This record gives structure tokens, C-alpha cells and sequence, in this order.
């Protein structure tokens, strides 16, 4: 399952990088160039989403009350409720992942760093297993990269 593997890698790295503030230096697995550009896009676009919706993000985090492993495991049901049961576009996928990074940073702050990789798996499961058809039709991570590609300005 190349799409799942690639998705997990991109999401995991972003969540870890967001939580730790440090870049993972290991190479990507398969489809390295796309996965690298995908991660770079998420850095650009995801950070803005978290700031543009700061207050709503804080409010949802406070409402969820995430303390431990069992609370983190309960999030997949909420993700299916909010994300899966609605229209699909790249914007809503960025929000799924950006709120994930927001939860990841919270987990670091309460010393629950070990729950981050499970969280990343849960997000990936929801994204890939409920939206595979849409993702394939939109060209997967190549389509993601192409969608958010910004052309250089004329100097
Ligand atoms: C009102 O607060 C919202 C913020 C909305 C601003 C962004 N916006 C305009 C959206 O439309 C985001 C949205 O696509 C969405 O549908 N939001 S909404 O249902 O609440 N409503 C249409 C605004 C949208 C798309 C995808 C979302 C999602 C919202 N979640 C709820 C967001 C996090 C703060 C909640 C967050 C959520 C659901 C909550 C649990 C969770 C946990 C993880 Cl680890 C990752 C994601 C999520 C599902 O992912």
C-alpha cells in the first residue's frame, strides 16, 4: 500500500517536527522527492492554518481534554465524525493534519511524546481509509504538491 506508507511518513514527520522543533535528517522511503515536497508544503500551509484558526484550535483542544494514550485513541471516532462526514478538498485535509500537529505539540508539552506516533497513525488511517478514491483521483501527494505550488514572482 504505497499511498498509505507515503501518507504515514509525511504526516508522522510533520507531527514530530512540529512537536520537537527539529528536522528529521533520515531519508524518505519510496517516492522521496514528492514526499519531501509534500512535507515542505505542509510546513508552509499547515503553520498558517494553525495561526489563522488559533482560537478555534485552542477551544477544540480544551474541549477534547487530551491527557493520555486512551484519550488519544478516542480521537479517531471524532475525526471520522468531523472530517470524514463532509465534503473532501485539500483545505479540509490540511486542517485534519494541522490540528493533528496542534495536538502533537500539546502532547509534547504534557510529556506524552510517545502518543504522537499513534496519533499520526490514526490520522493517516482516517485520511487514507475513508478517502482513498478521492485521493487517487486527485493524484495523491503529487496532486497535493501541485495544488499548493506557488510560482516565483518576476523580479
Ligand atoms: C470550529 O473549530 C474547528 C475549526 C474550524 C476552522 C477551519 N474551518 C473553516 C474548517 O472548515 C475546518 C474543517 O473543514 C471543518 O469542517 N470545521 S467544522 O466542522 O468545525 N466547521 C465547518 C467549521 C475541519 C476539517 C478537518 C478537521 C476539523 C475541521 N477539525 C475540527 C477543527 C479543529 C478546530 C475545529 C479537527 C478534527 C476533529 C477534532 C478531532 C481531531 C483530531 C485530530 Cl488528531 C485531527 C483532526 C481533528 C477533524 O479534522
Amino acid at each position: 500500500d504505497e499511498l498509505y506508507r507515503q501518507s504515514l511518513e509525511i504526516i508522522s514527520r510533520y507531527l514530530r517536527e512540529q512537536a520537537t522543533g527539529a528536522k528529521d535528517t533520515k531519508p524518505m522511503g519510496r517516492s522521496g522527492a514528492t514526499s519531501r515536497k509534500a512535507l515542505e508544503t505542509l510546513r508552509r500551509v499547515g503553520d498558517g492554518v494553525q495561526r489563522n484558526h488559533e482560537t478555534a484550535f485552542q477551544g477544540m483542544l480544551r474541549k477534547l481534554d487530551i491527557k493520555n494514550e486512551d484519550d488519544v485513541k478516542s480521537l479517531s471516532r471524532v475525526m471520522i465524525h468531523v472530517f470524514s462526514d463532509g465534503v473532501t478538498n485539500w483545505g479540509r485535509i490540511v486542517t485534519l493534519i494541522s490540528f493533528g500537529a496542534f495536538v502533537a505539540k500539546h502532547l509534547k508539552t504534557i510529556n506524552q511524546e510517545s502518543c504522537i506516533e499513534p496519533l499520526a497513525e490514526s490520522i493517516t488511517d482516517v485520511l487514507v481509509r475513508t478517502k482513498r478514491d478521492w485521493l487517487v483521483k486527485q493524484r495523491g501527494w503529487d496532486g497535493f504538491v501541485e495544488f499548493f505550488h506557488v510560482e516565483d514572482l518576476e523580479g
